[PDB]
Parts: C-alpha cells; structure tokens; sequence
C-alpha cells in the first residue's frame, strides 16, 4: 500500500542522515 | 494519486541526501 | 488540496537539498 | 485541520535547508 | 491523534534543521 | 499501524538531525 510506500522512503531518508552524521564525525576527526 | 506523488518527492529527497553524503567524503 | 500542499512543499525540500550538495562541492572544489 | 499542518511544518523544514544551503554557499566563498 | 504526531515530529526535524544552519555559521 | 510508522521514522530522522549539528559543533570547535 502507500502509507507503507511512504513509511519505507522515510526510512531510507534516516539512513541517508545517519550516512551525514557519519562522514561530519570523520572531518571531525581530521 | 496524490499519496504516490508524496512518496515520489520522498525518493528524491533521499537521493539527495545520499549527494550530500558522497560529497561530505571530498572534504 | 491538502495532500497536493504536501507533495509540493516535499518538493521544494528536495530542491534544497540539491543545492546544499551543489555547495559541498563547490567547497570540496 | 491536521493535513494543512503537516503541510506547514514541511514549509518550515524547506526555510531551513534554504538557510543550510546559504551558510554553505558563504562557507564556499572563503 | 496519529497526524498530529507527525506533526510533532516534522515540527522537531525543523528545529534540528535551523540548529544546523545556526551551527555552520561557526565554521 | 502505518501512520504510527510514519511518526516513528520521523523520530528517526529528526534524531540524526540532531547527530548532525552535534558534529558540526565539533568540526568548528
């Protein structure tokens, strides 16, 4: 369905956010 | 329909915020 | 309509987004 | 109604990524 | 209700969103 | 349901928000 459709591309929003934060500790870290 | 069109604009918001990830890598 | 209203303010979102990467590379250069 | 809400938080998610993207472009130019 | 925690919670990913662009200002 | 789904994932979303202006307090120190 399309609620579910929408909760998934949130999802892989997250994912992609948590990939940011990810690669912003490493500049962090030199 | 319309809930189709909110989870299309979804995917691309994604795919952005994968850009900006990949390019976070460059600095 | 409202679920309309939603759809283009997501859109506008994702346009952000696009320019937000365009400056990171623009920085990385 | 609750629908228009949401619509009016999204706005206010997209003025924020327009300021993200202002302060990077300042970033950008030194 | 449920749309009104959605709400809630875009409401929290606006505040987060204008903490960033006030921390880049500091770079 | 799925609508509860859709907030959970928000919280998702806004808590790596939040992981992101933490880092880039710290890159500008």
């Amino acid at each position: 369905g399309e609620l579910k459709a929408i909760a998934q591309e949130l999802k892989a929003i997250a994912k992609e956010c948590k990939a940011i934060a990810y690669e912003l500790k490493a500049i962090a870290q030199g």
